[PDB]
């Protein structure tokens, strides 16, 4: 159990994550929220790598109460039950999001971290961001060239290729094989 609340906000753990999870902790991390469809596509990749359903309700009531931004009852009165549906603490199996169904799924407007980043972002934000993750421009412009394409599972293995079917979790699997 090297996966826990705590872990998963550690650099060792996240920089195995692809970037539409990273964009989903990014927001729940200055916003100290999540609207439905994030809520969703993060904490069933989260349960996908093995995040226990106590560690999780661990995971989403810091995450939301944090620097004051709701207290504990509100958090328990508006999300906790969610939460413990999506591991079944009240009968549907929810299997961890493919990069299908990520896309397949409302595009994000503003407020929104759900979606694939690839498609979502903008080449400004993309550059940065890749730059953040020591890439070289000529790394870059190939990246973004399949982004043009619209092959974004593309667009995300060359940043697995470059930072080292089509899945999330088997982006974070690959990742943290390689770590150990
Ligand atoms: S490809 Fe699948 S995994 Fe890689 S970023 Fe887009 S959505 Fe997230």
């Amino acid at each position: 159990d090297e996966i826990n609340a705590q872990s998963v906000w550690s650099e060792e753990i996240s920089s195995n994550y692809p970037l539409c999870i990273k964009n989903l902790m990014e927001g729940l991390k200055k916003n100290h929220h999540l609207r439905y469809y994030g809520r969703q596509q993060l904490s069933l990749f989260l349960k996908g790598i093995g995040l226990s359903a106590d560690e999780a309700l661990k995971f989403w009531s810091e995450a939301f109460t944090r620097n004051g931004n709701m207290t504990m009852e509100k958090f328990n009165k508006e999300l906790r039950y969610s939460f413990r549906h999506n591991y079944g603490l009240e009968r549907i199996n929810y299997k961890p999001w493919d990069c299908h169904t990520i896309l397949s799924k409302p595009r994000p407007g503003r407020g929104d971290y759900h979606g694939c980043p690839f498609r979502d972002w903008s080449h400004e934000r993309l550059s940065a961001e890749l730059r953040s993750m020591k890439l070289t421009q000529a790394q870059i412009i190939s990246v973004l060239d399949s982004c043009q394409k619209g092959e974004y599972t593309i667009a995300c293995t060359k940043v697995f290729e470059m930072t080292h079917i089509a899945h999330p979790n088997l982006y974070f699997e690959r990742s943290r094989q390689l770590q150990k």
